[PDB]
């Protein structure tokens, strides 16, 4: 299975869980600090009730061990002698920040967002085949690695028509029946659908300085033919071709239906993600 670090080697190799950016050890806020074991670097979240957590902490371990595909994070390790999680080190960070530029990277081409879209959908049939639902999907739960391959991340939440007391996920991406506290692979496919937007859009689910705050919302925009598709294609590309485009926003629309049982399944999805290219 996975082997078991000191606390002590990562707060060694994160310079003292050094919480001040990269720019100035953090990567992100639990915490996720850059490590480097030996000619290897690594992310390595140190989780922030305790109870509740410590569930989370051997949930996610238990999905890593089942769970091993190239669409999906790798787990190294993990450290409970304070509890941390080892991964293996995406340099070209998430999704969500490479739509935004986020410290100055290029705009992703029309193409390698392609790529992105499919790798994302065959990592999320691997859990779905594998009778697993991620309950929060979304672009910054989607990794990219050296050559820009999609990770599907967190799986801290992961589960293997169930009713849930406990409602958790991103309200920006979540489906109608997930807000009301059912579990289902369906919802997953919801959440995609906002992911595929915001990748053809560059624009975040959510944002409160805008008309519609949420981007969901332009798919009633277009087909009450207020705005076109081509009105909303990120500005930030010059190889995008209406076609190709059209063909994305097919299937996010079809993701999207507010109908759990009117939406395509993850096999469906990448079917027609590849008839796209
Ligand atoms: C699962 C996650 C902890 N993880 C696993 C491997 C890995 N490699 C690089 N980064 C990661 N997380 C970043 C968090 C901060 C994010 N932004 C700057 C806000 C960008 C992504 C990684």
């Amino acid at each position: 299975r996975f082997h078991s670090f000191s606390f002590y080697e990562l707060k060694n190799v994160t310079n003292n869980f050094d919480e001040r950016p990269i720019s100035v050890n953090k990567m992100g806020e639990g915490v996720v600090y850059k490590g480097y074991v030996n000619n290897t670097t690594v992310a390595v979240k140190k989780l922030a009730t305790t109870e509740e957590l410590k569930q989370q902490f051997d949930q996610e371990i238990k999905v890593m061990a089942k769970c091993q595909h190239e669409n999906l994070v790798e787990l190294l390790g993990f450290s409970s002698d304070d509890l941390c999680l080892v991964y293996v080190y995406m340099p070209n960070g998430s999704l969500l920040d490479r739509l935004s530029c986020l410290d100055g990277t290029p705009p992703l081409s029309w193409h390698m967002r392609c790529k992105i879209a499919q790798g994302a959908a065959n990592g999320i049939n691997f859990l779905h085949e594998n009778h697993h639902i991620h309950r929060d999907i979304k672009s910054a739960n989607i990794l990219l690695d050296e050559a820009f391959t999609a990770k599907i991340s967190d799986f801290g939440l992961a589960r293997a028509t169930v009713m849930t007391s406990r409602i958790v996920g991103t309200t920006a991406y979540m489906a109608p029946e997930a807000l009301r506290g059912e579990i289902t692979p369906k919802s997953d496919i919801y959440s995609f659908g906002v992911v595929l937007l915001e990748i053809i859009t560059g624009l975040p689910a959510v944002d409160e300085h805008r008309e519609p705050q949420l981007l969901l919302d332009i798919k009633e925009e277009i087909e009450d033919e207020e705005k076109t598709i081509e009105d909303y294609i990120d500005k930030k590309m010059n190889d995008a071709d209406s076609t190709s485009v059209e063909a994305m926003y097919s299937v996010a629309s079809q993701c999207l239906h507010e109908k759990k049982n009117k939406r395509p399944d993850i096999k469906k999805v990448q079917q027609l993600l590849q008839e796209m290219t």
